[PDB]
C-alpha cells in the first residue's frame, strides 16, 4: 500500500520462506531463509523469522501489524529483544523480518531439559533472569511496555541469549492486582510479572499457583499470600520475588534495581 522505507526495505527475491514456527492472533510466523541480510556480505545466507497476515485478514490485523513494524523501527537494536531486521512492503503481501530464536520460548526451553526426579545449572538460570531484566529495563527506558511478560513470551537463541518478543508503547496468574482489578498498567506492574517469571525459571518451567483455579486467586493475594519458595531455590532470589509481589507498587523494585541484584548474583563465581 504505502510506502518505501530505505532504512528497512528488503527485496522479496532474496527471501525464501520455510516451515511455520507458530501463531498468532496478529499473524503467522514462518521460518525463512534470507539472502544478504548483512550487506557487508551479499552471500552469507542466514535464517530469520517472518511475520505475515494469515489471510482472512483485517481491519485490526494489518493495522496493528504495520503499527507493530513502526514501533520496532523506533526502539532500535538491543541484544535482549527480538530485533527487527527488514520489511517487505513493495510487492504485495506484507512481510516483517526478525531475528530467529532457534530454541523456542523460555517455558519450552526449561521444561524440555527438565530432570526426571528430585544443562540448566544455577548460573544459566540466573543468566536467563538477568537477561530478561536487562531487556525489560531497556524497553521501559524507551517509554515502551510489555504487559504480558511470561516465559512463553521470552525466546532463546542458539547461544542461550534471552530475547523478549513483542514491543509497543486472561493470562491472569501473571498480572499485578491493579492491572487485574483497576485495569491499569505501569512499569511497576511489569515488575510484578517479572517476579512471576522469576518463579517460572527456578521451577524450570512450572505453572504458577499450581492446583489453584484462577478465580479465588484474587482473595489469596488480598489475604497477603504469595507462592512459596521453590525447592533448591536460594533465599536471595525468593527475596526478590517477594519484593516484586509487594502489594504497594512503590514498594516494588524497579528494573534497574533488579539488574544490579541479579548482576551481583551472577558475579558470585
Ligand atoms: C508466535 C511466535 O512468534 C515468534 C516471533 C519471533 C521469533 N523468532 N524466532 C522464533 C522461533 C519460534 C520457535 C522455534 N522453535 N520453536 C518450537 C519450540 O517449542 C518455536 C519466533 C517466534 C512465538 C513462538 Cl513460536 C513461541 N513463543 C512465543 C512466540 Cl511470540
Amino acid at each position: 500500500d504505502l510506502p518505501l522505507d530505505p532504512l528497512w526495505e528488503f527485496p522479496r527475491d532474496r527471501l525464501v520462506l520455510g516451515k511455520p514456527l507458530g501463531e498468532g492472533a496478529f499473524g503467522q510466523v514462518v521460518r525463512a531463509e534470507a539472502f544478504g541480510m548483512d550487506p557487508a556480505r551479499p552471500d552469507q545466507a542466514s535464517t530469520v523469522a517472518v511475520k505475515m497476515l494469515k489471510d482472512n485478514a483485517s481491519d485490526k490485523d494489518l493495522a496493528d501489524l504495520v503499527s507493530e513494524m513502526e514501533v520496532m523501527k523506533l526502539i532500535g537494536r538491543h541484544k535482549n529483544i527480538i530485533n527487527l531486521l527488514g520489511v517487505c512492503t513493495q510487492e504485495g503481501p506484507l512481510y516483517v523480518i526478525l531475528e530467529c530464536a532457534a530454541k523456542g520460548n523460555l517455558r519450552e526451553f526449561l521444561r524440555a531439559r527438565r530432570p526426571p526426579g528430585p544443562p540448566l545449572s544455577f548460573p544459566v538460570l540466573v543468566s536467563c533472569a538477568y537477561q530478561v531484566a536487562r531487556g525489560m529495563q531497556y524497553l521501559e527506558s524507551r517509554k515502551c511496555i510489555h504487559r504480558d511478560l511470561a516465559a512463553r513470551n521470552v525466546l532463546v537463541t542458539e547461544d542461550n541469549v534471552m530475547k523478549i518478543a513483542d514491543f509497543g508503547l486472561l493470562p491472569v496468574k501473571w498480572m499485578a492486582p491493579e492491572a487485574l482489578f483497576d485495569r491499569v498498567y505501569t512499569h511497576q506492574s511489569d515488575v510484578w510479572s517479572f517476579g512471576i517469571l522469576l518463579w517460572e525459571i527456578f521451577t524450570l518451567g512450572g505453572s504458577p499457583y499450581p492446583g489453584i483455579p484462577v478465580e479465588e486467586l484474587f482473595s489469596l493475594l488480598r489475604e497477603g499470600h504469595r507462592m512459596d519458595r521453590p525447592p533448591h531455590c536460594p533465599p536471595e532470589l525468593y527475596g526478590l520475588m517477594r519484593e516484586c509481589w509487594h502489594a504497594a507498587p512503590s514498594q516494588r523494585p524497579t528494573f534497574k534495581q533488579l539488574v544490579e541484584a541479579l548482576d551481583k548474583v551472577l558475579l558470585a563465581v
